């Protein structure tokens, strides 16, 4: 078992020291690594019981069973002796340099996963090199170090849902005793876009920095995969280059599918542009039904704009379809009006873009309902949610031969290796992943120890919980409802759900009964949870601790047994009593 | 010990029913008591892992090992066959309400405990009765039915809470582009407290109504447990009677302590008189460093208020005090003043409640601080928030033996039996319980099932989780670190931890680097989570979903093991990795990168 362990692990590690704490020797060297500012892996044998059998088996690759044994980069170079001669004349800065490519590791694609991996490997020796181009959306944007998340997903998009929240915080205000006309404020997107646009810039410069602070070599460049081991590189003029690297890792992400069909790429905007937009939208139509879709159609609402989201079958595929309900209903109920059963056929511009007064255009956008109907509407802007896609014809020469899947992603064993030995691929283009930052940020770090810290554990892509930041927020854990029943099927399936209403809406005069949390049991085991599931205020703050309790499998049992906070909207789990199959009604 | 049981259960349920799921005639007598408006428990015996036994053993009570088997108060009353005689003959609706005593139960105190156990009881078919009286405060303040929690505690104390946030969130939209001065803008006391009455009268119908419902006897009366079974009983207008209970259930919960000191009672207010007074407080004087009194000190100060808190020594004891001192720091930090090291001597008053202009008096507090110095200001009201204490003393009559302990609450076994063997107490008086709203209401509920229901499992009082609702909230679950280095000592004890600061924050210009959050788990156990601890927004939120975790054991593998949700405060509990004892410094040390 160890034999096959240890043949992986010196041959791909950069800078790795086999070690015990109980021997002196070895704490001697790891001192004088540090006041040399030498970045190393440290594997500890007197802390596994795989250990007993290494010094032996350390035997075939530097034919000594002496501790410590420092390698670099698959050969050996020397113990606490041969580690102190190489000192005493500036040498070893000299000796871990000594590289067979010019990296240990090149990371194409400066994105959660990307930025992530390269830090990691970093830390333990590897002279790793991350690659970050963005290429422009159709109408021009761009922006700075981060990826997807940081200046166009997350961030931005939580910011402007945090703004969208404090429009009805101060409608609130007034019933808590504060002497202010709601009616009177108004909001200034140019005003938030600065916040918002200032905080990503800031953001940008962290990430640049932090590689320099780490050795790690950025470099603003396109990266293309000519050969297993060689990366081309181009600048920002055309310069082309060839770097070499040992591991490659492939994190390139995705970017917004646009609608085949007329006027879309000219007029249309996608999420790229909407959170550096200078103009507020206006009257806005948001094609699409993903989570991007309603997140950005309930935060222009929100801030006082006419929404209006085109849904071509239904809401939030893939998520938990009577919650995906409540979520829509809740936006429609507050001035989202949804275009039901509904495609885009063309997109025609009737008033161009004003500059020199910061204000959209008009655009009439034409299309067809299922039955036939015609639709005909003008909005003064159009926004494409209608999926994201990797678009790795741009990274790869076919070539090279890294595999794709049925819609071009590539596919990995658990390791998130390729079918290319020496390449990996993490985040949201390894197929079959949930497509969220933590999950490429974890996926990279983990993916980082194996390669050059000799590392086993594997990244656990089961249960990971999410959050739909909508006008009113979704959070989830496990299997939807529908789902759970198909497995197990339904005589298995006990749901016990609920209604509840925050106490901090009830002076505020907002609704019963439309905040909803519910449970989705499997009897047959002991009612495990399999399923978690919340509508209302913080739902990823509520949700995010359950994470945990559903890793290590939690049943029904262990929520009761569980004691409520008070008062929290959380809390509702832990007392919860009504299941679907009583047909008692979930309401207070 | 199966056998133990079954007796507890057949002498102790009020309406039970023995049954198995697959039976048609059980469906049928079922059914039929649905019909009739019977309550009753049930056991299904073909889901009890002990089932053939059971039912063997059901002939020393009934003679028969056939299901169904319906039973009344301890006396089996037949079969299918009877009981379906008894239903047509319409004889049944009286044979459930013959009984001994008046009721087979009598619950005195209709707050969070009381009212819990009331309803589950009566959901089996336990005849009930629930007592409620509120005595008023020196001033004279009084509420409805549903306890301190409802009336005098979370409820408004939340909702207040949740009126000094807003004040924060005001600031912040103007960062987040809203135009609104919010310099200009004033807080209007008397609209909130109508607003938080309003909702506190909606909760005291409520609850009234939910009795009802359950055919629980509600009497809004003083009660005076005289005997083993017997309870005098005060209405309204000193008019006297008894009632007779098989068990009772003692829920009487606490009232807040004063100081020994002259003025104290005379033109002092406590935190019962604080969330239906109608003047704003203006300038006031916070004694104590509970988490009523620094709550309370929290939002008085947000909603534009001069607070002074005078801590005897430390702040919130019994909470880890790294916890505590951070806590302090922020409200400092944001303009609530501390005499630290201080007690007050006497308070004098200087000028008269006006009544009749909706403004306060002044009053002249007497203090000597630590060393000596002596501490001398005013203040327009004064609020004392000491601790609090039971009135068993009013309640339980002397000579039917109940121990009290040092403190004046019940000693109780860890299934909640009192001395005398038939009486129960539940809530803030069972002695060394976690003194908060959800342990009350499990406890009863629990009970409740235990007797009238034949269940077995006990209320659980380890790793309750608590969030303190401070400016900034302070949520906690389980050991605290100067109890898990106390307890295990400091080579076993490896805590990780890490400031944050929440995306909201950002755009809106607030602290970096004051939310603090932490895990303190031990070595040796696989580090297994003994406690976590959160300062900063939504703390509540964000412990809740852990507590279940710790519960079942967790340990830092199973955070580390668990994916973060992004962007959210709670996340940074899943990739904490900085130790103590390895000296990395918890800052946050940028927008990261
Ligand atoms: C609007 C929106 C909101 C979102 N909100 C959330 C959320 O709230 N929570 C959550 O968990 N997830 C959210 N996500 C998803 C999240 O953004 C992704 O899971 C994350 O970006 C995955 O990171 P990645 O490294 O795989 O790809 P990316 O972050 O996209 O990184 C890839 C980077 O590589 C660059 N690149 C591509 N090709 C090359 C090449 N030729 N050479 C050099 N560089 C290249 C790209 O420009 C990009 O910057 C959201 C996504 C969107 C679009
Ligand atoms: C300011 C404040 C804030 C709080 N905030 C929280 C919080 O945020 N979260 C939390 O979990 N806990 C909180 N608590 C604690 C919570 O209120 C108590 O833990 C809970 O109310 C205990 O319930 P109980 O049934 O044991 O006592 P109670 O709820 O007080 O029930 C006692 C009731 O019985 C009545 N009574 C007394 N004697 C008799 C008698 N002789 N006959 C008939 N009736 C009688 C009393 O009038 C009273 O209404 C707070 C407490 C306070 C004071």
């Amino acid at each position: 078992g160890t034999s096959q362990w240890l043949r992986k692990t010196v041959d791909s590690a950069a800078v790795i020291l086999f070690s015990k704490t109980t021997c002196p020797y070895c704490k001697k060297v790891k001192d004088v690594l540090a006041e040399a500012k030498i970045k190393h892996a440290t594997i500890e044998l007197d802390q596994l019981s795989n250990g007993s059998a290494i010094q032996k088996c350390l035997a075939s690759f530097s034919k000594i069973e002496t501790v410590p044994q420092m390698f670099v980069r698959g050969k050996f170079i020397g113990d606490s002796q041969t580690v102190l001669k190489y000192y005493s004349n500036d040498e070893l800065a000299g000796i871990v340099n000594e590289s067979k490519y010019d990296y240990d590791l090149i990371v194409i694609g400066g994105g959660s996963g990307g930025l992530a991996a390269g830090k990691e490997a970093a830390k333990y020796g590897a002279k790793t090199a991350v690659l970050d181009y963005v290429e422009p959306t159709p109408i021009g944007t761009t922006w700075g170090l981060g990826g997807t998340c940081v200046n166009v997903g997350c961030i931005p998009k939580k910011l402007m849902h945090q703004a969208g929240l404090l429009s009805h915080a101060l409608e609130d205000a007034e019933h808590f005793g504060w002497s202010l006309d709601r009616s009177k404020i108004s909001h200034n997107w140019s005003t938030m876009v600065e916040g918002v646009q200032s905080h990503i810039g800031s953001l940008n410069w962290g990430y640049k920095v932090a590689l320099r602070d780490n050795q790690v070599t950025y470099l603003n460049a396109k990266g293309r995969l000519i050969s297993p081991h060689e990366v081309q590189i181009t600048d920002k003029n055309q310069k082309v280059s060839t770097i070499t690297g040992n591991k490659i890792i492939l994190a390139t992400g995705e970017r917004p599918k646009y609608p085949e069909i007329p006027g879309a790429v000219e007029y249309g905007i996608t999420s790229d542009d909407l959170f550096s937009l200078p103009y507020f939208p206006g009257k806005t139509l948001v094609i699409g039904a993903s989570y991007v879709a309603l997140e950005c159609a309930g935060f222009l609402a929100s801030l006082g704009g006419d929404v209006t989201v085109m849904v071509r079958s239904i809401l939030l595929r893939g998520f938990d379809q009577q919650m995906a309900e409540k979520v829509g209903d809740y936006m429609e109920n507050h001035g989202v009006k949804f275009a039901k059963l509904c495609v885009p056929d063309e997109i025609k511009q009737l008033k161009v873009v004003d500059t020199e007064n910061n204000k959209p255009g008009l655009l009439l956008v034409k299309g067809h309902y299922t039955d036939g109907k015609k639709f005909e509407e003008e909005f003064e802007t159009v926004i494409f949610a209608v999926g994201r896609e990797p678009q790795l014809s741009k990274v790869l020469c076919e070539t090279v031969g890294v595999k794709l899947d049925k819609n071009g992603r590539v596919v990995c064993t658990d390791d998130e290796q390729t079918t290319v030995s020496n390449v990996y691929a993490i985040g949201d283009i390894n197929a079959g992943k949930p497509q969220l930052t933590p999950v490429a940020i974890q996926a990279g770090r983990y993916l980082a120890r194996r390669l050059f810290a000799g590392a086993t554990e594997l990244t656990d892509y089961s249960n990971v919980a999410t959050t739909v930041f909508t006008p009113l927020e979704y959070g989830a854990c496990g299997l939807s409802e529908e789902d759970a029943i198909e497995k197990y099927g339904d005589k298995d399936i006990e749901v016990y759900h609920s209604n509840f209403k925050p106490l901090e809406w009830t002076v505020a005069h907002r609704e019963d009964n439309v905040c909803y949390m519910k449970l989705v049991c499997r009897k047959s085991d002991n009612m495990r949870v399999l399923g978690l599931h919340v509508l209302g205020p913080n739902a990823g703050e509520i949700t995010q601790g359950y994470a945990v309790a559903i890793k290590m499998g939690a049943t029904k049992a262990d929520f009761d047994r569980t004691i409520g906070i008070h008062p929290t909207c959380s809390e509702t789990f832990t007392t919860l009593h009504v299941t679907k199959k009583s047909g008692v009604s979930p309401i207070v």
